[PDB]
């Protein structure tokens, strides 16, 4: 019994300090998350769809509500994608490790930490769904981009020239956001999470 | 009583349409829109005292999420307050409309009158709230303010990166919005609202 | 009884406001009044006709009496089909809002407001016919036009010079007020003094 | 009876036509016509009187249409007064010649000459009272004056925009009638009506 | 299995009220397995019941298609025997065995026609049991030679119904890699948590050849191991040789076998029963969040109705609006355990 | 001597028992000579067994390839003499000397077919003996003309086997510089610790020639010299004479001729014998180290299955083990004398 | 005060001294008969009465291809300046035509031919 | 503010006492159309009001070579300095039409032909 929690399941632990956080896990895990938003340009839309409602709406604050609405809902298609990109090279390796031939012991050793990736994939995917139903409730207006008066990531001229500049931003801009947000997601949650676990978890329930 | 309604009770109401709508309502309004900002910048606040929040989060879009709370709930009290301003006199012009002396026939006269645009008068100020009251609830990064990474307007490298920028900046630019949506807002509402009132709902008791 | 009131017959109110007031109805009204010109352009006409009186007359006040007076009466056909347009879009309006199911009262509902769209649009189309018969009883020499010495909207020859200028005029002329004092008319009446009445009377002959 | 009437009453008759038609009628009248202006400045007046009215209308064509009332009436005194000029000198003429001494002959002489002209000078003068009358009633806008939108000569886009060109000019403008159809309708009528006189009504009753 | 009993019984009758898809899908339990596994005996004896035809080597000598069907009337139907319906279950279990004996003799004769029989009675629950043919390599007794082909494509028909339990039996007498047995059972019910491998008939076994890694449960651990069984002979089962007596024959050959002595205390027919149970509790409970939400919704549609009598001027909603209450609540406690 | 027998049968076991290359290769004793050399009796004088066909001028007149091989059944087997089995070793001897001698008369017949025998017993060593026709120049008796290419080529099949001991025997009435004995014998073990030049026939050599500067070891001196012999002639042979005797004759020769009497005391078979013991062992010795290194990394191989048995959740080593463990002990002690 | 007609002719008469025959435009009113150098009329060539003004056919002119008509007053030697009649030419006898109807209208009547 | 084009014209009728015939980097937007001696606009030769401007087709121009086109205030003699027109020329017909279209859209109106 002594064998494996001392030099087996010990070393490997020394291990996921090192797959993790190190092409090696180094930038095998950089990778991701700068080729990440690619996929968030290509499936996403912006401009003069959004633009057609304005007109309606002003005849400023009361014009805004219906317009950005029913857009929002639509970028759900990327978020997701990194996610399981992620999952990848992390499930598998924790469960490399883990057999080091015996009769007693394995069994056990395995049941502890593999059921943890099952519980925090669902963290992040959920994370990534309540931030999109989110927008629905809020459209907020204190937020970042230019001032009024590829996916970007008679005298009626003068009537709509000034309302024009507010709405037509948040959908653009909007695009912004995910290609960071998602990234950042997976960092605490996928990443670290899982990391901790395996190296763990597991020997202080053994050993007792 | 056909007699009576059509001719006695309809030569009263188109004396309205005239002072409201072409002192009255017409240049009382106006006065109080231009030193209604004055209002705006007493009971609001920016800068400084936000980042007292911020500390409690960082020492990421999650942390940032709680901090504006108190602060966007502060800003009614400005808004509010220009509402009540262009009530008082019109308002109370409908009401002393009632008087014009047989005792017998006074007492029923009365009763019938006040009511309608009374509630009608909080109507407007609720649209108000409805924005104020959105503020409180996510804050991703967008919309006016700087990036990061009259009203003004370790790990490092995650988290406090893009937190910096924002918040100063922030809250001052919301105050930019409503100093120029309310007097907007008033046009429609205020002004039309009240009007109705003498034209109508004096003869309309009487009809039964 | 409760729920009527309060709810289904409150929000319809700031309906009317809405309708009326503001394609939607800003400007499905102003149409009305810049398209209603060229019915008056048609089936109406001035110069030569009138013209030949002039000469008989003189052998100026005296002259100027029979002359004018015939014409007058055919302005008639235009003016009242203005009247008609603005009944479409107000008459209906009014009725959409009134039902909102139930048992007990509808009826008497109904029973105070639609009865007031026949007595008002009897205003208004008297009005035009008395300004038309007025006519006869009048022409005035004071009014607008220039001076003596598609419809406008042996040496004999020195003899009627001077008194030709005078009669011409009056005709012509004529058509130019038709055109603008028609729309103006509706304004107050039509348009305004039925907005008022559904908006107020039905509700607190109800409560009471 | 018949030799007396043909030839001693008839010889007389021939005398006036001559004077009056071609001091006597004849030039007596061309004074007159050319200080007869001089009459009309005195008692009427214009300007800014006139806007008085006005205020109580406003604070669009029935409103306006009272204004003119008590002015135009007003613009009699003038007019009238020349035509009594005319009658002084020409009128006494006539009656002075009945005495040309029987004592028994000249009482039932005089009887029968003086009282027919007597009530048709009054003739002449009603002529101008109908114009004068006419005034009060309607003022619609087209005539000489300008419009909206020696005598010279909130909503306001539908109820000022018209009323403030017009009002001013408007009195002013009567006047300058008045001073020329006076001296014309002269003519016709004052002369050629006592001219008739002596000629017939003399031999008149004689026949019986 | 202590909440999973009640909760789940009580749903099912909330949800048939409302003429939706009452669901709760209880497993329908099947033998696959070579030729000579006993499969039908492993069968009866966890269902509990004595109905299926047995034999040694080929035992299911007609398919049994047995519905349990919920229903008033309390009877049974055969297509093909016009005018017979049993109400007592022992009793389909004599004519169907006995008349097979008397007629085809004791050498193994079989048919592949199934036997369309549905049993009603108000004292089941709506399971689905189906005993199936043996598939073969060779033939026995009078069984023709390509027996191997019908057989296999037969079972398949009703073995797809995801939620099948499939105690896959195959005889050590036969290659276990080479077994029809492993490959129908495994394709599935992969998991392992409900599949046990039996292997019988190891008395049997050419010389030379053993299961020894296998049924150690060393090369290829699973959570609950194996369990192998000897079932019960042709002549046994002749004289309607009672339910415990298979049991018995299993030991005789276990204690001497060198190679399987020692795994002795984890062998039996009663401990394959015990795993079953505590698997089949899990598979329900996950599927109750989808249900819930769907019967929130229908309620509140009726209200309206109502709200609409009050303003104007001129029993199928009762129904639903009572049991839709019901069903909620049951789907929240199930969850908590 | 003394370290060396008991040290190398001990090791030869122990690599037996592992299924390795046992070696410790004993040498292969083997005479070759010039006609009329005696070599049989050299060879049978060393080894100790009375077994080589023998005879004056050419001796060997059929080969013997004779195997000892260690085996339990104890018999011999002839190919040429179909169902004929020896287990005593005097009978081969008696067998084929008798047989060639009736047939083929007494003057030399000889006959270029080997004798394939193997003889099995479980009271020898390892062993390989080679009796080897001589060589010749001139024929004698019935031998062809072309004698001299056959037997030449023969005898070197057998003998480039590099541990072979040959006692180089050439007739002195043929010319030493011109002999074929030398030549070959002096290719395959050329050191000289283990080759004694045995000139034979001194008695027959030609007036007027002499070995003196060889025989005296002064023209090339050897470690341990030189040593003549006179053998049998074919008159004692016949009769069946005795091993002794050889060794009689020898001493008649050297009294009478001058210019070998003061080297007599170096002389004698007896002599011989004692030198080439000595050498032997020094051989066995040096291929020691090599042994040691590969019996190590074979033992610690199996300890990783032991190694494996207690940790992850479901006798061929054992004989090796020890056999192992015993070789590498031997190796030492040997080294250290 | 009303223009009858705008439209060039030629002054076919036009001594050496002043460059010979030019074109010159023409406006006709019920008065007078002015003409400038050009339609701008910042310059003036004239104004005579219409006043007595009668009209001829003037046969054929001078051995040319231009064909003539003249103005003339009845009660005068001269029309405009030292002339008897105002020469108007043109290249075809149909602008000659239109013109001289033009004429009539403002008070030139045909005879004394 | 927005830019609808940029392209250079030849002003072809820029007087003798100013070098004659030079080629001009005209720059047009929905506002104004200005012109300058090159593309860095360090210069300035105007900046003409798009107000009133109206555009003709311009029946050759000089006996030359040229394809000319004008704008001019439908409201005022002059459009700029002392011009009635400004005359751009092109020495292909296609460079004369591209830039034609081009003024449309800035509020000069076809017709006045």
């Amino acid at each position: 019994k002594t064998k494996a929690l001392l030099q087996m399941v010990q070393q490997f632990a020394v291990d996921f300090e090192k797959r993790i956080e190190g092409s090696g896990g180094a930038r095998i895990n950089r990778i991701f998350h700068e080729r990440f938003p690619f996929e968030l340009v290509k499936m996403e839309f912006d401009e003069k769809e959004l633009r057609r409602e304005i007109s309606y709406a002003i005849k400023p604050d009361m014009a805004f509500e219906t317009i950005v609405k029913k857009q929002v809902k639509k970028i759900r298609e990327p978020c997701l994608k990194c996610v399981d990109m992620v999952i990848s090279e992390l499930i598998s390796t924790v469960r490399q490790c883990t057999k080091k031939q015996y009769p007693r012991l394995r069994e056990e050793m395995e049941r502890i930490v593999t059921t943890h990736i099952r519980e925090r994939e669902g963290r992040t995917k959920e994370q990534v769904m309540l931030l999109i139903d989110i927008e629905l409730a809020y459209m907020n207006t204190n937020h970042e981009d230019f001032i009024g008066f590829e996916r970007v990531g008679p005298q009626l001229e003068r009537q709509v020239e000034t309302i024009r500049n507010l709405v037509d931003s948040y959908m653009a801009i909007v695009n912004k956001t995910v290609r960071d947000l998602m990234p950042k997601t997976i960092m605490h949650l996928m990443i670290n999470n899982t990391k901790e676990f395996i190296f763990s978890e597991l020997l202080a329930n053994l050993y007792s």
